[PDB]
């Protein structure tokens, strides 16, 4: 299937062709006098993939309020749709991370639609962080790490699911991500409280088959406004260590606290051997879940120098898992997934840009200038060429926004799918 | 009409009296061994008051979840029924703050209710951060400064509404927070985003009675979370001086950016005297909206150390709006706006405690050590006493948590409401 | 005797009455909450906080520094310095020695102590600045420099610590560096720790067995990209590779914005890596302001679970204490002094939380009434007990009242010249 | 000139091949989207931004400082040394002095500017220290300080910096002070501010027709509790209440942590208060690292605002561009000359916004577009520019690889007594 048409992305890529070959052969022959072959580069970025988080392809809001646009989708199904779309037009998003419950289905079912739509599934998400209609155990004072018996069982139980569910479809990870913590000091005994995280966590690791990953996210806050569980880098290396060598640590860029070394986090667990993965997007002053590279882009790259490094020093047994955690609510999901997924690899093309030896050097004579230079001269070229024509020798688009536009989707799901209806958050 | 029994009040209040006395006495003698008569304290802090949120009185939650409690109000009546009960117990919240129009209804019903219930009305808040139903124009990219002419005329139009619904009610205040900002570097001009939201706000400007002040509320971030149009003090303060006289700056506490030193922008409006009032809560991370005093309560004493000297040093026409702006998303929303009242009486209490001729001489001689001291032996100071003594002389409980789950109240709206 | 024992009695005298009745009401108050003001006493008069020998003369920015009269000459003026902030608070007994800084003859540095009544707490090392006559420069590093050469010359500087330590009666050595980098791609991340690790793991094997090794982190400055040691995780990777004897030192103001300094303490007990802490205030960064002059509250939120890690009944828990602040405006003695009153006051309240109520409104989720339950603790003021406790044990009443009636600062001002070059 | 002719020459050569080849590819990009190179260019090689004279020289921190070789001392050293930026770069024309580091007869100093090629941007005052036989001590303050004499000790200062400056070229000064408080209490917000407002009257009732004051505002250091001049609000309030020549210089290092600078920015300029920028880069607090080396985007967003301003026209509008850094582990000079090449790659970049585009999608409210209006201008390689204007107008293609090759460094170590060999 293509829920885009062809013609109009062969149409908009022909428009687009001959401004590309001139910006490729230049870019081509700055480098080569760079001793770098543009050919190397394009091909590992066409094989660079992140997973786009279902949740992701329908408007988000704040706890003040939610502006749904036109032809949201109703469930995963449309969800699923929406995500083809991404992926045909930048080539760079096959796989999907499903959430559950609110993607509950059919797995047959599931498998089925994507694999018609040329989509795999990444890592399983958990949800205990909200309940449920018929739940049993409310989780408003927490879950897996509940002070009641039975409700942490619950909590376990659904994790427990959640990979059933994963292992019929495909998957071969589970994120864990929850609210638990406090908003008043005294509420939670901090030990405590970790401890039977700590137990609850082991009961789900139990159900991991032996090809599968269990991964926990920190979270400095919210919803969570004093103390959260697995509020950071270092008690989350604390959980993984504990809980066995199928258990890692997801990193989610804005959730640490202002002005912190994120690199530095992912270059500790890498040494480690903790790094289980990432989940990007951007931010300014919380976890404001925006548009990666939208607001610092460099800092994009800093990260992606050290999973390049690793990757060049052939750190074996090095696979993070890398998916993007956005919530849109001012532009349409599917142009910001798209150019959030476009920015990852630009990020990820100029990391393969820089000079190893070069900088290597500068930091054994400890040049900082030119150490720092080094990284620079990798950052500041505009690889935009290389990914553009990596879509368009796999199938996808030149400029995919535009192709995106020009094909009035949005306007065909519009008239497809009910109207949806604004309103507030849950700040009442 | 009293929400708690009388005889219930009475019966948890006789259970704590001998030890108030006992207490109350000891700090007396205390307070009159520094020079400080405790019957002048007591009589302050028994007039100091703090307005109430009606969108407080309900379950709050975040953008994850919404965990409601039992007996949730179902709606503005329900509402002011339960403030009646906050105010009954710590005397200390007599007015509710309105928010149109989560709870638009007849005025004069509101009125009526207001009047029966003891209670009175504070400075409207207006909405336009989120879409109400049948409404023309969405207020998803801004409100007051959205590029669309019709958006903002229906914005400044809203906002006229709450005040004839204020006016109705007898409140003398309106107070204006939006989300207008960008989540995008480019998505918006700061300098025309600001400029339209000036010419917005001058209309509101010019439809305000002469009898009431206009407060502008900033935030440095959410909804917003690239820039937003109101984001800060400085920016505040511009609005407020083009404005006009009617026209103020309200501070609320968890609205600035890490580290921040708010004591200090509260003083430097009262210089300038653009300080309209404040929205209490606490906070650690961002705008938490917790309860006041529960995480950082010596910033509180601060920010209320700078009021009570703004009046020593003679500042006149002073008379800054309070009230707390919080969410209850774990708790029982009437214990935490009980407590909150609380913890603002308490550091209001130390504040009238501090010596300022010492102050003053210490700041003289730049004598850091005393002068801090000098702030830490007011701050030091245990006034529950005093907060409790102040109940008990108005008609409220020694100890308003207790005596409000004595009664029973929430397992009775829990009854009388449904689930 | 520092300060004439005259004018302690005088002092202690002339607020004797008022103690009285202060302590007599709050020992009431307390009895009606179940709470025997005697045994909270005998708990605060033993409380001891470590005096940094670095923190008793002017301290300054990259400003400039502005001294005081009478700024102590070497660590022989330091130390009879900090005999009066153990005389008047007697909180103090221990003073916290910095190398090269207070390098001296050992057996004199000893006997000095002996003498004054006080003993020494950890030693602390220093790569983080050129000492004359230094073959390598610490410019680009110490313990993690590139530069092989460079790292062996900070590790025999730690050893020499360490046989100053155990000279003297010490019984740890406090490892902080400044190490890290200034700009990205200045430093390989991982190179650079895994330097720093094994250099760490050579000052470790020169560790006698009753001694202990502690690590502290530093989210930035002097390095202002990134540092080695930058926070609690790396600092709990090291002490775990280091092994028992290695431990994490936790300074206050070493933490990024916001951060929840109390659960991280809690983190490092529950793993056992929790070896002392460095108190300090602060509003910005790491300030090095006088303990609990800006945020009390969260003072006493550290000492609740210090508290509760007693009453868990965490075994061989004894984290060291000591006091890393410069005092820029105010006469260091004066601040320490009060600094180590706010510490025993945090900790006095934190003795008064009802923890039986605390459990049980943990289990049953009551978040109001267990957050109420710590308030009602740290609302007591604490004051007269800190007041006994120093009366009790030949100190004053009011520390600074007494030192300023004492006229020490004129006297030592008179007795030591002020630098001139 | 302090850089051989023949060794500027001959790198350029080295280089002149590739840059015409990426400077016409750029340029046939740049025509696609419908700009033309050559205007940017002919704008870029007149942007400049002063050089800060303490900044030629190693910096440090409150720990430690780590000169390198052939460190300049006084004020003739470093003015030889910024000619080597101002030559290498061409952007950095003028210098700014600090009183009274940089103190010289005047005459001298105009004299030996002229000879180098160098004029004097902003004079900068120093009541932040005290300076040996100073009758009044800054501890407290300066022009805040409670003391009327220190007031006016710190006023007269000020003065005598306008005198120098008028004398050598230099039409403003820039007051930054380090007055406030480091504890609750000490000061009073105030009246401290009342103080430092009546103060400041005084110094510009001595500024000439034609010069500015210029206030810079500083969240913390030195002061870690309050600072008078603590934000652009306060910094707002300054000078409106000062007058028309009284505006208020950015350092972008001095705000809270997340804060949006470039709104500041372009609130100043939309009220007319914007006298100029001091630029650097961070990531902790006031780093003062290589501008643009941490977050090149924000200084592209600063840039962005400052390029529309003007193609508003904005009247008012014509801020001071000045350098404000410490280099603490590269040599100062390679450091100056890349953050100027950063500042002026940042203004290329903002000069390629289509502002047309860009206001169209701002009213459609079409963000995505409006964002990647930027982004686009952003993404844009304009070394080729930068490189091109430098080689136009008598600088290197490539500045510090001219520098290292000329051996500069190592020609003024030999001539520099290092305080150690
Ligand atoms: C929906 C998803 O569970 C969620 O975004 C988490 O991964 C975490 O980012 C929350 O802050
Ligand atoms: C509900 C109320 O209008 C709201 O809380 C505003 O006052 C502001 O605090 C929001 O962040
Ligand atoms: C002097 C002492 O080594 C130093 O203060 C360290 O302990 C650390 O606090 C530095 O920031
Ligand atoms: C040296 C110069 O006066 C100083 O850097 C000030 O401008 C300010 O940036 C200090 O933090
Ligand atoms: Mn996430
Ligand atoms: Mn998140
Ligand atoms: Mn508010
Ligand atoms: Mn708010
Ligand atoms: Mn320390
Ligand atoms: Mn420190
Ligand atoms: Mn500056
Ligand atoms: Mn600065």
């Amino acid at each position: 299937e293509f829920r885009i048409a062809q013609d109009v992305v062969a149409r908009e890529n022909d428009r687009r062709a001959s401004a590309l070959k001139e910006d490729y052969e230049a870019l081509g022959a700055n480098l080569a006098r760079r001793g770098v072959d543009i050919e190397a580069v394009t091909a590992k970025v066409e094989k660079f993939f992140v997973a786009v988080p279902s949740w992701g392809v329908g408007t988000g809001g704040t706890r003040f309020a939610r502006f749904p646009g036109t032809g949201e989708p109703r469930g995963i199904f449309d969800k699923l749709d929406d995500c083809a779309v991404i992926q045909q037009l930048t080539r760079a998003t096959p796989n999907v991370s499903l959430h559950i419950p609110w993607d509950k289905a059919d797995p047959k079912e599931l498998k089925a639609r994507g694999d018609a739509l040329g989509l795999g599934f990444d890592a399983m998400n958990s949800n205990t962080f909200s309940d449920a209609p018929g739940q049993a155990h409310s989780y408003k004072y927490g879950s897996l790490s509940h002070t009641n018996a039975a409700t942490r069982a619950q909590a376990v139980e659904h994790n427990l699911e959640c990979i059933e569910i994963g292992k019929a479809i495909g998957s071969k990870a589970l994120t864990v991500w929850i609210g638990d913590g406090s908003n008043f000091p005294g509420q939670s005994n901090f030990t405590r409280a970790f401890e039977r995280y700590l137990s609850a966590m082991a009961e789900i690791y139990k159900g991991l088959p032996d090809d599968w990953k269990l991964f926990s996210e920190h979270k400095m806050y919210e919803p969570a406004f004093y103390s959260t569980v697995v509020q950071d880098w270092g008690t989350n290396y604390l959980i993984a260590q504990t809980l066995g060598p199928k258990a890692q640590c997801l990193v989610d860029l804005g959730h640490h606290a202002p002005n912190t070394n994120i690199e530095m986090i992912v270059a500790r667990l890498i040494q480690f051997g903790k790094l289980g993965g990432f989940h990007f997007n951007d931010s300014k002053y919380g976890d404001d879940d925006l548009d990666a590279g939208a607001i610092e882009p460099y800092r994009l790259f800093l990260v992606f120098n050290e999973l390049v490094d690793a990757e060049a020093r052939g750190v074996k047994g090095f696979h993070p898992a890398h998916m993007i955690d956005q919530a849109h609510n001012v532009t349409d999901p599917i142009e910001s997934l798209i150019n959030s997924a476009n920015e990852i690899r630009r990020a990820y093309a100029q990391a393969l840009l820089v000079d190893r030896a070069a900088l290597s050097g500068y930091q054994e004579d400890n040049d900082a200038l030119m150490a720092t230079e080094t990284l620079k001269r990798a950052y500041r070229t505009d690889v935009e060429p290389i990914l553009a024509e990596a879509r368009r020798r796999t199938g996808g688009a030149v400029d995919p926004v535009a192709t995106y536009r020009a094909s009035g989707y949005r306007a065909r799901v519009a008239a497809e799918r009910p109207a949806s209806v604004a309103g507030g958050g849950g700040i009442i």
